């Protein structure tokens, strides 16, 4: 089912079994994950009812839209504790936004703790009426979206321990190790045809190694901005990137397995394609009603991030060497006593949103909350950001809210690419030894957040706010007075409201 660019989008508890296990979860609507869908010119006018009471899961929310700039509208970007207090259980809160010219591949999901891993997040494809690919292929549609989410049997606030996924869901389908034989996800080509596929992660965590048996991948998007056409056999995903690709169905016609292959899981799921798991499955118009019995190419050439190049305005800004941005920050990541930090600072959410501190009265860095995680740009000018590898459990797939950045040097490589890089909004930082260095430009006043998108990690400190150009974002953003209300009705919220039930 589809949400459109004016709608409503009704918040609510129910079972689900994706993967054959019932159990309970967030559906909008009455659908678990539905598409929301416009044109790069719409008005969004989305009306978020939160109807959620299942206490085994957080019930307060705040939706982000990821990929989008929100310039003018930093109130509606989602990050509670940043751009918004949480929208508290029966009560309703009107975002109101624009793409201004910004087609793509996008997702929603909730960002207030591990909600999002509970199911509260979905597909968002703005289409463009003068998509520059548009000769590269046929059709374009709600049948050409592929979605990889990671699946836990049970809620997230009762997982204990390191987090290990029960499954790979693919377009809200797929199979646990030792489960029953559930309904696989079709995706249905026609020989002859070329389609642009467009592929996101939903992911709180775990990145999937993609690629269709028998086909290739010629990749002309990534994260919401269109790249020169790059063919590659496999791509390594990681939590929230999007990927359009052009599929040529040029094979005989047949059923053709579709692979996501996770780095961890429960029982032998990162290992395994067994019994269809971590799988979903290409039909071609004249095959069978039948699994696939194709094998994955023995030698895959695969996707490397610093082969792709940026279609339009591909210069990243500012002098072409290293260091030499107006701004140049260094960030220094580390993991101590139990919480990650970032140049000693772990982060955690402060009481009044960081928009909030501006509009009463913040004048600079020093006088916004939490201390030691606040950084001020200054506006209009070029930045240059340096996030070295090294700390324990990554790689970290970093993303930047208000911009997309360009990716002057990427993970595994020791070269930078000022001519042509790729511009994208997540990014992994890598390995040990690597030296991503991401450039943009200061031209969207408002606090916006900076963090590892592994969910598990943000909740225990991996996260920093940037407040860009303080001294216009009052001018630039004017909030609805219902926005500033959601503070109140959320401080006043009763014990019950917000309680957490534990399961085993
Ligand atoms: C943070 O720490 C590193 C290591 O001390 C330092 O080189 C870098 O300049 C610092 N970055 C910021 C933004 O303070
Ligand atoms: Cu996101
Ligand atoms: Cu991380
Ligand atoms: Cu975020
Ligand atoms: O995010």
């Amino acid at each position: 089912q589809i949400v459109n660019s004016v709608d409503t989008m009704t918040l609510t508890n129910a079972n689900v079994s994706p993967d054959g296990f019932t159990r309970a979860g967030i559906l909008v609507n009455g659908v678990h994950g539905p598409l929301i869908r416009g044109g790069k010119n719409d008005n969004f006018e989305l009306n978020v009812v939160n109807d959620l009471d299942n206490p085994t899961m957080l019930r307060p929310t705040s939706i982000h839209w990821h990929g989008l700039f929100q310039r003018g509208t930093n109130w509606a970007d989602g990050a509670d504790g940043v751009n918004q207090c949480p929208i508290s259980p029966g009560h309703a809160f009107l975002y109101k936004f624009t793409p201004a010219g910004h087609a793509g591949t996008f997702w929603y999901h909730s960002h207030f703790g591990t909600q999002y891993c509970d199911g509260l997040r979905g597909p968002m494809v703005i289409y463009d009426d003068n998509d520059p690919h548009a000769a590269l292929y046929d059709e374009d549609d709600e049948n050409t979206i592929i979605t990889l989410a990671d699946w836990y049997h049970i809620p997230a606030p009762s997982i204990q321990g390191a987090a290990q996924p029960d499954a790979t869901l693919i377009n809200g389908k797929g199979r646990y190790v030792g489960g029953p034989a559930a309904e696989l996800s079709i995706v249905n080509v026609e020989q002859g045809k070329k389609y642009r596929m467009r592929l996101i992660s939903l992911s709180c965590d775990p990145n999937w190694q993609f690629s269709i048996d028998g086909h290739e991948l010629t990749i002309i998007e990534v994260d919401g901005e269109l790249t020169e056409p790059h063919t590659v056999d496999r791509l390594q995903i990681f939590t929230g990137q999007r990927y359009s690709f052009v599929l040529d169905a040029n094979q005989p016609v047949d059923n053709y397995w579709i692979r996501a292959q996770p780095n961890k899981g429960r029982n032998g799921l990162a290992g395994t394609f067994a019994n269809g798991v971590n799988s979903a499955i290409l039909r071609y118009a004249g095959a069978a009603n039948a699994d696939p019995t194709t094998s994955a190419n023995p030698n895959p050439a695969q996707l490397n991030e610093a082969d792709l190049h940026a279609l339009i305005d591909p210069a990243a800004p500012g002098i072409p060497t290293p260091g030499a941005a107006d701004v140049n920050l260094r960030f220094q990541l580390g993991f101590s006593g139990g919480r990650f930090t970032i140049n000693g600072t772990a982060y955690e959410s402060p009481s009044v949103p960081t928009l909030l501190q501006i509009m009463s009265g913040a004048q600079s860095a020093n006088d916004l909350l939490p201390a030691g995680s606040v950084y001020e740009l200054p506006r209009n000018q070029v930045v240059e950001l340096v996030v070295p590898a090294g700390v324990l459990g990554g790689p970290h797939p970093f993303h930047l809210h208000g911009h997309a950045f360009s990716v002057v040097r990427s993970a595994g490589s020791s070269t930078y690419n000022f001519v042509n890089p790729v511009k994208r909004d997540v990014v992994s930082l890598g390995v040990t030894g690597d030296e991503v260095t991401i450039r943009f430009v200061t031209d969207n006043p408002g606090p916006w957040f900076f963090h590892c998108h592994i969910e598990f990690h943000l909740m225990n400190g991996l996260a920093i706010v940037f407040a860009e150009d303080m001294a216009n974002t009052v001018d630039a953003n004017n909030p609805p007075v219902e926005w500033a209300q959601l503070c109140e009705i959320y401080d006043d919220l009763p014990p019950e409201a917000t309680s957490i039930q534990t399961v085993v």
